[PDB]
């Protein structure tokens, strides 16, 4: 159908806003902490504290398989690699610190895009 094409457009203009924040927010992270994935060899016993996994290149691979229906869905897993790395980390660590700059610096980006979704539809 029309609509199902129009719908797909529009999935696919979010795909692209996403793309452009998902950048935006990867900036923020210069050391690249939160690149990838926590090492299941280097951190044997992650996953008994940690149980929703998140990083950029796990959002990414979503992503472009236009995978997040609405701007919600990306920034639940966008607070997943801050809040895994503030419970698994102390906060006297590089770790921490890194996930604190990070949501700080990104608020101000994801508080611009969510006016721009709302804004174009």
């Amino acid at each position: 159908s029309m609509e199902q094409v129009a719908m797909e457009l529009r999935l696919t203009e979010l795909t692209r806003l996403l793309r452009s924040v998902l950048d935006q927010l990867q900036d923020k992270d210069p050391a690249r902490i939160f690149a990838q994935p926590v090492s299941l060899k280097e951190v044997p016993d992650y996953l008994d504290h940690i149980k929703h996994p998140m990083d950029f290149a796990t959002m990414r691979k979503r992503l472009e398989a236009q995978g997040y229906k609405n701007l919600h869905e990306f920034e639940e897993d966008f607070d997943l690699i801050i809040d895994n790395c503030m419970k698994y980390n102390a906060r006297d660590t590089v770790f921490y610190r890194a996930a604190v700059r990070l949501r700080d610096q990104g608020g101000v980006v994801l508080r611009q895009a969510r006016r721009e979704v709302d804004s174009i539809g």
